[PDB]
């Protein structure tokens, strides 16, 4: 029947109805998965948004910068899914880099305190999440994080590129640790998606050009307005169908990164 | 099934240890309807394929044969019925003459030999795609088999060069395939104990090569964060089926590593 | 000399086994005029640098110190004379607290520790470039030190993550540096027997880590087609000087591997 | 004094005065190197062109598809540089792919006989050259070939991209063999240069756009009309200043391959 039938999966990172996490969660539920959701800060808002999912799922608070949150997470998840049950899947869909580290703001003018906070949330927390949740994961399990290909520099993405580069490195080490539990760890490198995070002059035309250029570069085409292909890719990694891939990066980007022009 | 209703051509079965044999087995278990192609030893391939979960038509295909390639689409169509198309194609074909591997010095492989190996192992990926794309459905998937050649290694020699060529070919096939709504990708598998692999470890391409490849196998499992069972092609087969499925719809021109994660680890 | 007439800032000398010590030595032998920066143990650095081929001014620089960075250009200018500019900058600076390496579990490094290591090892490459670019000549060259982090490995742990960050930072520094006609690159060196390296092999970060890194060293020379002498930083120093010279004028945002070719070989 | 003083270096691949090899040879001679030149087919023409170099150098015939040429090469070189002397450097600057494997001609319509010939000349011959010349190279020596970054597909370059991908693989193995002699083997991945090989509709404007785009992508800028930066990079690899790099690729491309946009 379903790709993820009877799988118990934690999904972090829903803040709006256009969040990549929201669509991962939707597709997961459509594929039979039982979800536990984690949210940061605006919990009333997130509750409202998660009520728009196909099925009701427990919502837990998790600020990845808060050590007490991380320390209590496994026990809170356990209360949510019942004692004796474990997670088969964990989705990290969390990213942040202050504005000083982004966009038209000069690369050299981002204070390290700002960069450090961004690396904390966007890269380090992937290890933190794994640390907190691996002790309640089943063998055969899967941890997935969200990446945006940082192998080459580019305008605007700036210090977030550096954080993603750090994330890829972190992922390779998480895989070493996860392996001990029989759990895989991977990243999905997504093409650009018009989530509300796109906010990070003539931004509109330029973002549309990004869309047209990415679609042209991608041999199978690309639609920035549609998170679904990315959500399906995450679910694939959550499933039993990529059992020998770990510490690795799957590109759900239309194939654009394989083409120079 | 993961592949329910899908029509999929699978090449490259020669024995029951063939990676393609296991791709076929898993695909069938997941509801796929198959067309098989075999090279040269058709009687062998017939009795081998007779041990798959379901019966499937077996077609002849020598990728060096222009007539075979030119007639392939029509022969496949006769196999699956007029009006039907393929949703999937598996290229599981490789060859490099002995002079191009093992303890034979790298400089001593004649180009005639290397060129044959590149023909079969790399170019045929393009020519198969050319042959079959006009009878593939949008949403379709072409998959080939790779052995990561980004770094040199003992004994693999000119086959390494062939695989590097294959990776480059794959990126261009994706450009063509995309015009049909079809994806093209490679699976880079870890080392699998096929009959040939065991022979190599046992010194068939020379004793020094054997010892080196024995070490390669062992280091592979050591480096793989989830470990690596060289006697089990199933994880590789599942990965191929993942790419044949609707669940990786935005991946093309790319390489998926079904290697236990070994290529992500230095040691 | 390869670097005749060039004015070059070299950071990162702490002892006579420092990679930067040898970069400085070779640069001076090739006609370069140096400005040195030292962190914290200035008396030690003074007597160490006193053993270089020529005397060079020594300036204080803690890359975590905003005042140090803000005054650096002016202090360098006082060192080399008004009207003169730097043709070269060497970043040879790395640190990661012990919790972020060795047998200490990867999950147990507090972020405060990791963040300090990333500050010193990666961000400071940007901030040094910011500090010094306004007093660099067109044709100039910024070089930093890298240890290839494309694949994970034992014990290196969070320093690996720092180096991955450094590589990404380097690509952005190149975008800024290019506006001045300045190149930015990293040299990925093979493992060098510094005092710290020997300590690690001898179990200073834990016995299991020691054994793993001992094996890393040996496999490195094994895999390197020209071999690798871990007791000799000179080939690494020469490579840095190559990038500081006029002979790689079209390379920027990039990584040169001075590792014996080991990263090109699986085994 | 000179970067390559007293070094004996073989340079293949001069066909015109805009050949990358011609400028490698010019810069090498300016840096004190003694050269032996090899040429293919139009030897009268090549002689005329090589007379325009800073210093006279022996010209030897070498069709890399001709096994007798390869077999006699070391002895012919030895006659050129005198008995007892050896080569310190070898430049492979040779490339060919028939038109069917290029440009507007559909990727699928290149016959393998055409592709095979291109791979023979552009990739396999790098191993052949090394095989023929390594027995007369000094330890500390250097073999360099010319590459154009094939890690991603692109319009027009087509099957030549596949040949270059093959070349990079060949180079990693040549390095294993060259190492036994104390010799390095590397490739220089050049940005696009307006040599007469650029011939491979509105080609002019498009080639100019290639120039503007490459210059923009390259953080240090790029001039397609100027082979000199590439020639200097080859000489660097020929020199004693990159003694620990082998089996590797140096990018003389303005840094363009390190930037997505
Ligand atoms: N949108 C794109 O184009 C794109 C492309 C590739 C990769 N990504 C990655 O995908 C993931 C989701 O991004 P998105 O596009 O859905 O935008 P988003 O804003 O909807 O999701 C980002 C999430 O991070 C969460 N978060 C921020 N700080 C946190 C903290 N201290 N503790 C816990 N959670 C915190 C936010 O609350 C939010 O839900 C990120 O890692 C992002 O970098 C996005
Ligand atoms: N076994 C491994 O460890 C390993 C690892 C990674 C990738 N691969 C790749 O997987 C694929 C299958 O190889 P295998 O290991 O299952 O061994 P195999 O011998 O069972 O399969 C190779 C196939 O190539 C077919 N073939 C050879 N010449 C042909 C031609 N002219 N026309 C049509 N078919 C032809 C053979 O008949 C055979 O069925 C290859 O591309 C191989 O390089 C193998
Ligand atoms: N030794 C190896 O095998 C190896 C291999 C590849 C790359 N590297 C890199 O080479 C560089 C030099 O390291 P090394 O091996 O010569 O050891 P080292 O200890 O001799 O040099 C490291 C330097 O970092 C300086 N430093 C630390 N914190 C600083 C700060 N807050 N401000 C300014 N300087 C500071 C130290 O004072 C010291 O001089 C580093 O970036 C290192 O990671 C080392
Ligand atoms: N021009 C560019 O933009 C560019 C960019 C990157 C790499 N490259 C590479 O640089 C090298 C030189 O190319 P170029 O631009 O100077 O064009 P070119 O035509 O001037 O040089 C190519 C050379 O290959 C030689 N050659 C062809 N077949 C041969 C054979 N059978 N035997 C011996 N020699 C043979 C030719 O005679 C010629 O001298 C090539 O390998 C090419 O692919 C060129
Ligand atoms: C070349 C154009 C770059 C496109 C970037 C795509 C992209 C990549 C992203 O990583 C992203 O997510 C964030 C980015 C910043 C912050 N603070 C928070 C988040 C969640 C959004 N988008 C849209
Ligand atoms: C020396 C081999 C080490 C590589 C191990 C993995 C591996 C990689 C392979 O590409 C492979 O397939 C072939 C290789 C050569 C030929 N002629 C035919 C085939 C089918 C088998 N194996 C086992
Ligand atoms: C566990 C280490 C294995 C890596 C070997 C090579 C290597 C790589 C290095 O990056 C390195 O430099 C440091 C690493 C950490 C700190 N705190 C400070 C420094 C200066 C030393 N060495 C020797
Ligand atoms: C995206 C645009 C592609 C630019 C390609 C640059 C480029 C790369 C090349 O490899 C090249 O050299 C040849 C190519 C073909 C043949 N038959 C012979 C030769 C010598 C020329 N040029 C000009
Ligand atoms: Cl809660
Ligand atoms: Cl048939
Ligand atoms: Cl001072
Ligand atoms: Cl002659």
């Amino acid at each position: 029947t379903g790709l993820l039938d009877g799988k118990r999966i934690l999904v972090s990172g829903i803040i709006t109805d256009s969040s990549i996490a929201f669509h991962i969660a939707r597709v997961a539920q459509e594929q039979g998965a039982q979800l536990v959701l984690t949210g940061f800060d605006r919990l009333r808002l997130i509750q409202r948004i998660t009520d728009r999912l196909p099925a009701k799922a427990p919502l837990l608070e998790l600020d990845v910068q808060n050590e007490e949150h991380l320390a209590s997470l496994a026990g809170r998840v356990t209360e949510a899914i019942g004692a004796g049950n474990k997670l088969d899947g964990v989705v990290h869909s969390i990213g942040f880099m202050p504005q000083t580290g982004m966009g038209i703001n000069p690369f050299f003018d981002a204070p390290y305190a700002d960069v450090s906070k961004g690396i904390h949330i966007s890269a380090y927390s992937y290890a933190s999440m794994a640390k907190a949740l691996l002790p309640i994961m089943n063998p055969g399990g899967s941890i997935v994080g969200m990446d945006f290909d940082p192998s080459r520099a580019m305008p605007a993405y700036n210090w977030m590129t550096v954080a993603k580069s750090a994330l890829e490195s972190v992922n390779r080490f998480v895989a070493r640790e996860a392996g001990k539990y029989g759990v895989r760890s991977n990243l999905v490198a997504a093409g650009p998606i018009r989530t509300l995070a796109m906010s990070a002059e003539e931004a509109g035309a330029q973002i549309q050009l990004l869309e047209e250029g990415w679609d042209q570069r991608a041999p199978i085409g690309w639609n920035m307005k549609d998170a679904t292909p990315v959500a399906k890719t995450v679910c694939a990694l959550l499933s039993d169908w990529l059992p020998a891939t770990t510490g690795d990066i799957i590109y759900a980007d239309g194939g654009a990164h394989t083409q120079l022009l």
